């Protein structure tokens, strides 16, 4: 019959493999870390992208760290329960008011490290015993609780934790990934409880995060990003099926990075690899979204993936609303009058093409003052039946608004 | 040792497999549509119960529209990606007043379709990349969002949303089906968050749909129907074993449709096998359901299956109102008579098995009029000690309220 | 490679193996039954632990029941279908004002039931159909709906209803488990709707329940003791790891109850046995709950482990308020007062150790008349920049407030 497929082991997000005698800890916005290894020697740098949030710092790996992430509040590590020591977890709170900026924690006996992550104002580990642990940054031990599964990777950004674990067997060389998502808030809350992940067939996960506006997003072996909508009830949208920015197969990316706004992915270019080569020092590469939508050579079907995509990336400043957070409603403005500018264009073209009926839900989708405009436009060639139906919802939209 | 059970093919919902010179397509409450297909043509016919919501019509391609779904707005098909053709997607809004009497579109390269559904001008289609496709009924591309896995099948009705696809690996014979439902309103929400889908030992998923006053209901293999209890917090209640009915004189009672105003199920009595045959014209049997309640041979038990049937069927008034549809206060109030009778009957009849906890237990689940009938009964039958406790009900209700 | 798992069979909490001549049916904080089958008599023995609460009752085991549960307010057993005869579900109401205290309920044909369970008022029933039957403490049939997956076991407290399910299969010595929380009060809910539930590796579930307070608990065949935390985000934290309890470690403990004020684990040693003999009679030890924390010997790790054992027990006293229950506000008052000093006396240590961030991210907890006392206290011996930020702290949540 079919075969159970292998379990990916866990990684850490944006990472290259353990082996490499050089490799990157970590590509993130915030600092590059990178290592050195070998049969007699280990050292780590720490590469800041802009060295107003620290200066570039260098240690010996005393302790023989495996994984490693950042913010700018702080640099977290960890190590390998070895039978002299089990699991350590290490920081310096680089950032801090006071000068004892370095802690370090050690497991329980038998317990080992197998993810690591930070947010703002807290850090987390996920371990061996399917037990997930939280700490502040200064590292008074927070709450704890059990994972359902093996935990693939985790991620952090604000108050929000991202976890992905082993929800059941993959078969037939598909995955079987779960996800969690908690809010580590003045409420604490759990918007994905153990959700299932979407994956492209016979995939496995290969990079997970947050924009850096603060949207969960990730990436699958095939390089298909999928983000957060959480206006259509917090589903996956796919945003970029990256393979089309490659030359061919010869090619792969190692995402860095994402940008909401602007809308931008950033990541490193590789070639034979799906990670990037150790040295020299590379260079990021940047490239430009689209979502997946149907009939995209057309100007219509163009402007429907820009229509989307604008506002599938002025989500966060939604999600900034709610939560608390300071933002500038001139973005909003911004991106609602882009959008609907786009959208008089498709009802212009409809109208053009006599699918007044179109038009009509064109309108729905659109603001008041769009479909004033858009009666307007249906005034121009005297089309007087889809103007007075344009006129009739929007005195719909006013009996509402 | 255990055995991986194979994964069902998906099917359009209500309709017959390919393997017949002619086949149903899909069998609404609408109307049929048909597809013969032969070395000449594809033939598709579309006949509609009431002309009222158009006249028959018929279409003839060599393109095989494999999928169709139909609603009082407009008729939909779709044909699968070939190896030189992409899926395309084609309509009739035959119900419109602009150009869109017709309406066609592609969908991207090895986008194969595996099933379609309608909406309140809404149309929706799932992909074999697991992206589900969100159309205007004009034909305007809404959202997309990455599938938890293969979808097996696909339904609609009003503002809302029915997916259902395969979750895990099923074993021994039993499929590990999960379940997805979204409501696309003024806020967009998600109701089940790909939750399992239950289903009778070793069976099969057979037909999917909405009942005609909206809510979700499935028929598995064995027969059982069973519901979207949101009575219960959205569980799933078995309403109807079909194999029962008539003696299971028929092999199979291949589902069509499920109305609860009357309460009817729709359906066509097939002999020796799973479906019928799309000619000669099978006959719609009509049939009343019946709950798995225990001891229905005793006059307790069905008060009892009455009282809880009545209750689910016309919880959906309750529904419709609050999600702010049109809704019929007399049907309400008949419901709420025949529920107040039922308790009232029940009440006697455990009175004259001097059950008096059973009666004061069946007037809390009525109204204050209805407990002060049940204590003049109380007084007229001199059981002060249940007129007492019933009085002591009414005291606490009202303190309550 | 992987090998699938035998999922394991059906169970009810505090029972002992079927295949014995003498064994306890059910073992709870109310009392004790017991039943037998050999050459004197077939039979069943219940008893209580305050017998103010009921007499021993006796009965003879001809329909031979083999699922039981205990409540203040009733009996409840059942027995599996033979050929002959239907499972029955039987009850003694002995709690009850009318003289009828017995009821009946005989299920459909070859329909089984697999698990029971009773709460204030109901009484749950499981079946082989995968369905889940509820009823009134005086057999009065209410809702029924379908499971997600057969059962392991159930259990109720008060308006709640605990269901545990196979929501797949295993792999690799795991079991693959479904939670399901019901709440049957003035509106139903489901606060966990089919949520994967946490287990060791290689584990399998062995005991179920509520705390004396009300909150859902299980333990592994691992014995480690797990709670719903409904302070973060209803998920799932360990409180006690009982291997490390016990005398040998091939030994192991019996579980039969919890509470959380005061913190008692209520559990039987058992000798080489997974479950004790039925006579001699076993003596209930108690047993203190640990939190899971690293460095848990140091006083950070005391203080901080106390302090969080200490709110996830209180957390109850929240629930219980939140749901109109009534509780005694001394026991607020005595756990607010009890984490207050416990943090201030942690305050002191950071503060003597001259972490003033760490000071801060404490105090980040604590009511600001509390961080008062810490200010006072930073500024004895000049701490002037603690001192500073825990004032800059205070003058934050009176903002807030």
């Amino acid at each position: 019959g079919p075969m159970p497929t292998p379990r990916q082991k866990p990684f850490q997000s944006g990472s290259t493999p353990l082996h490499l005698t050089h490799r990157f800890m970590v590509w993130n916005s915030i600092g590059i870390i990178r290592c050195y290894n070998d049969e007699q020697d280990n050292a780590i740098d720490v590469e800041f992208h802009d060295t107003s949030i620290h200066h570039a710092t260098h240690l010996s790996n005393t302790l023989n760290y495996t994984i490693a992430d950042l913010s700018h509040e702080a640099i977290l590590l960890a190590c390998e329960s070895t039978d002299e020591l089990a699991s350590k977890l290490h920081c310096l709170h680089f950032s801090s008011w006071d000068s004892s900026k370095e802690w370090i924690i050690d497991l329980p006996q038998n317990e080992d490290i197998e993810a690591i992550c930070l947010g703002q104002g807290w850090a987390a580990a996920a371990t061996s015993a399917l037990l997930l642990r939280l700490f502040t940054i200064g590292g008074v031990q927070k709450e704890v609780f059990s994972l359902a599964g093996p935990v693939v990777s985790m991620a952090g950004h604000g108050e929000q934790l991202f976890i992905v674990y082993h929800r059941g067997t993959g078969f037939d060389g598909d995955q079987c990934l779960g996800v969690q998502l908690l809010e580590l808030g003045k409420k604490k809350k759990q918007i994905l409880h153990g959700d299932p992940l979407p994956l492209t067939r016979k995939s496995y996960l290969a990079w997970i995060g947050f924009s850096a506006e603060g949207t969960p997003c990730y990436v699958d072996s095939e390089g298909i990003v999928r983000m957060l909508n959480r206006g259509l009830g917090n589903t996956w949208t796919p945003i970029c099926n990256t393979r089309e920015h490659c030359k061919g197969k010869s090619d792969h990316y190692w995402v860095v990075g994402i940008h909401e706004n602007p809308q931008q992915l950033r990541c490193i270019p590789c070639k034979g690899s799906r990670f990037p080569p150790t040295l020299p020092r590379p260079a990021v590469a940047i490239l430009s979204f689209k979502l997946p939508y149907c009939q995209i050579a057309t100007e219509k079907g163009q402007m429907e993936e820009q229509f989307w995509r604008s506002v599938i990336f002025h989500n966060h400043l939604d999600y900034l609303a709610k939560n608390g957070y300071e933002y500038e409603e001139s973005t909003k403005n911004q991106a609602t009058k882009e959008q609907q500018e786009l959208l008089m264009k498709m009802l212009a073209l409809s109208c053009k093409l006599e699918r007044e009926f179109r038009c009509v839900e064109l309108a729905d989708l659109m603001t008041q003052n769009a479909v004033n405009l858009a009666i307007k436009y249906a005034s121009r060639s005297r089309k007087l039946i889809l103007a007075q139906k344009l006129s009739e919802l929007a005195v719909e939209k006013a009996a509402e608004l």
